[PDB]
């Protein structure tokens, strides 16, 4: 579980060793102290990454690459731009990013994070063609076209599912999957400033910044959710974005804590 490292005592010593390998003087105690957090923050600042103190996959990539971050990784400047376009403080934007985004917008192999929703495939296929063809495709490929919620698999295979659906119809397939750092759904392409789903997907392939800006436009689409974000109404924003059970997952509390730590 070396994916992220906040304030734990673990093989965090390894991290500290690696930090010392790039010009740091951490004690290598194995405990994520404030010294360790400051070293991670320094690495993020040097790489241009989002400065949060969290040893994420992006920070680890920077550490293994001599302080250079991958161009598709989300940067502090990206978050500043998102906050500007949203008219909120950088701290609010950073909190929302920390809580609401998925870890990374791309998988371990660099493929974009995808989840194919087969019931959306069914709805789109039925709407575009006869309900009869929707039923036939349900019978033939129930994993790709199906009235009921999808039979998902691991993250990378979702791209294979998307290609299989595109084999049936490209537009429907691209509209029937969610991509990227905030798992924007394909059919919401126009809401995020794209003419069709395929273009939103391709642009999302450029980097996590496109994901963030599409997410910003998505927030701007919901006037009440945008207002809740502006008012730092964490409970309201969580209810509108995360759903009715936002409390059950401490989403509003997580947003509040992140904001406090980014003041």
């Amino acid at each position: 579980a070396i994916l992220k490292l906040g304030n734990r005592g673990s093989e965090v010593k390894s991290l500290q060793q690696s930090l010392n390998k790039i010009g740091f003087s951490l004690v290598a105690d194995g405990i994520f102290g404030k010294a360790t957090e400051n070293a991670v923050k320094s690495v993020q600042a040097g790489a241009g990454l989002v400065i949060d103190g969290i040893a994420g996959p992006k920070t680890f990539y920077a550490i293994r690459n001599a302080g250079d971050a991958h161009q598709e990784h989300l940067t502090e400047a990206d978050l500043v731009d998102a906050a500007r376009e949203l008219g909120v403080e950088l701290a609010s934007m950073k909190a929302v990013n920390q809580v609401e985004s998925r870890g990374t917008g791309f998988t371990k192999t660099g493929k974009i994070k995808t989840l194919f929703e087969r019931h959306i495939m069914y709805k789109k296929v039925a709407a575009k063609f006869g309900q009869a063809r929707a039923n036939a495709l349900y019978q033939l490929y129930p994993t790709l076209v199906n009235p009921n919620s999808g039979g998902y698999i691991g993250g990378d295979a979702e791209l294979e599912r998307l290609q299989g659906a595109i084999a049936l119809d490209e537009d429907c397939a691209y509209e029937s999957a969610s991509y990227g750092l905030f798992q924007i759904m394909g059919f919401n392409c126009q809401i995020c400033g794209y003419p069709n789903a395929k273009e939103m997907f391709t642009d999302f392939l450029t980097g996590e910044r496109a994901h963030l800006l599409a997410f910003v436009k998505f927030i701007k689409a919901d006037a009440n959710m945008w207002k809740a974000l502006k008012n730092k109404n964490w409970a309201e924003f969580a209810r509108r974005y995360n759903g009715p059970a936002y409390a059950k997952n401490q989403y509003d509390t997580k947003l509040a804590a992140a904001y406090k730590s980014f003041c």
